[PDB]
């Protein structure tokens, strides 16, 4: 019975929530988040909060959800059939920002929390998150100051932390049919129980706290960099790519989808215009070829 | 076989022909851009011509697509539907297509025609017939959706009482978002594992439907690509062509497998619109033509 383990991390992701809220207002200074909050049928429900059309988050969604359900849906017997009837309580934030400015990067984090309530046997649990950077007109000092904040996060919780969170967010963002990466990386991981529950906690928190600390300065450093109506094109055909991603592959996308979450809560990571060609490709040469050409292909930072 | 591969070739050309026809057709009621063939071979067997169109006068963006592939071994994804004939010599041929009109009051549609035949030693080779087309409109009229359904029903009658209902009625079930309660179009016809029939009727039925579909859809086309349309009318159709990407990307089981069994990303893909939009809890103005799309068309369902 983890019920005040899990009260404490309800506590925090409410307050994540409102903590990356205020610093993205006061990076805007004309919009502001309108809040959505919402109920299921016997399943808890979240507070999605919207910033749309500002001076410089073009769209933007920071939700925390709580799920409660009797029984894992039908999705997760296949991923988890050990615990397929089991009481359950998912809780968690998300968030996808989609700057107006082509040159401050779309970015992503999430932190989350899994409890599965056994008959007779101790609860099952498992953390999962991470965060990751989406250029569009990339900058080298950028990449390394935002892996560099991944990589001193982690190094409290053990050596290895970094590189293998690093790598499995390598892994996971990568467009297979397109042979190509996502975004510059980042932070990624699931099923994150090895270490005593306290430890994973504090590493989620440390995973908060630093998506702030790793984008906040590159959107101050860019949102007032200029930029042309070619280039905001350019950043329209690379967010088709990225709506790619979530539709095709993302796991969390597909399976809130399948087992009846909210779609529209769900789907603000989608971009708010994007386009698509036949052949679609940059003129090679230019900046716009370099982010696929050398920066998603790096994958050495730090 | 000897009496298959002779009747499988015969399939091929009425693929190849059916290809030229829609493209001469399509180029007709625009005027000013025309098809671009971008022919592809696999490294494995087989290949395909892809002609694309865009920025035409009417067409904005229009892919009419063939393929051949032919191998030894299905793909990985076909060892769940089809485990049984996983190591047979497969061919798989067909025609697919959408259209994205630069007007609003122009439809996009969609419509595909394919061939898939496993060879076995000693039993009877394993094949069937599959496809149909639909209708995809942004400012849907009455007298076009009755017409479209129509020819689809009139197609069918010669080839048996039932089958327009089934193919119309599975149009409506396949073509759907679940998640977003919202049918993709008007419906039309679909149809998949068509080897009911002998060979020979399976195959004139696919002509039928093949033929339907410059019948179902190049008169709306004519009729509506003059009508005058505003910017606003343009953003309401990139924010419905969000939930188009969102069925083919999502859902749509010929994207999902073409993409995870090592199928041409692009080819594929050309259902995809050059502009789409999502905004957070965006629906249509309650009361405008906007929102009569959702509100009726999408859930009429009874055209003929
Ligand atoms: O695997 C999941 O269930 C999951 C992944 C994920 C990613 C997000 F950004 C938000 C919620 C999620 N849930
Ligand atoms: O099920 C398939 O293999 C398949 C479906 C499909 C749909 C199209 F529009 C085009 C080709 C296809 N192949």
């Amino acid at each position: 019975h983890m019920s005040l383990a899990v009260e404490a991390v309800k506590d925090f992701l409410l307050k994540l929530q409102d903590d990356i809220c205020e610093a993205l207002e006061a990076e805007d200074g004309q919009a502001t988040f309108v809040e959505d909050k919402w109920t299921r049928e016997g399943g808890g429900g979240g507070r999605t909060r919207v910033m749309v059309d500002g001076a410089v988050i073009e769209k933007g969604g920071v939700n925390f959800s709580h799920v409660y359900g009797k029984g894992l849906p039908m999705s997760s017997t296949e991923r988890h059939p050990d615990i397929a009837g089991c009481n359950f309580e998912a809780m968690g934030v998300s968030l996808v920002i989609h700057p107006k400015n082509p040159h401050v990067p779309t970015s992503h984090a999430n932190v989350r929390l899994f409890v599965a309530e056994r008959e007779g046997k101790e609860p099952v649990w498992w953390f999962g998150g991470g965060f990751d950077l989406t250029p569009y007109y990339a900058v080298e000092e950028d990449c390394r100051d935002f892996h560099q904040v991944a990589q001193d996060l982690c190094k409290p919780f053990g050596a290895d932390v970094y590189a293998r969170f690093k790598g499995w967010c390598d892994e996971y963002f990568f467009i297979p049919y397109r042979n190509e990466a996502r975004g510059i990386g980042g932070l990624f991981f699931d099923d994150l129980n090895e270490w005593p529950f306290e430890k994973c906690f504090e590493f989620v928190q440390a995973v908060g706290k630093g998506y702030m600390d790793a984008y906040i300065p590159i959107v101050n450093r860019r949102k007032n960099t200029p930029y042309t109506e070619q280039q905001v094109e350019f950043q329209e055909f690379r967010r088709g790519r990225y709506a790619e991603f979530n539709l095709v592959i993302d796991r969390g996308t597909k399976f809130g989808l399948q087992s009846g979450g909210r779609t529209e809560s769900i789907l603000i990571s989608l971009p708010p215009r994007a386009r698509w060609g036949y052949n679609w490709q940059p003129e090679p040469g230019t900046p716009e070829a370099r982010l696929t050409e050398y920066f998603l292909t790096k994958r050495q930072w730090v």
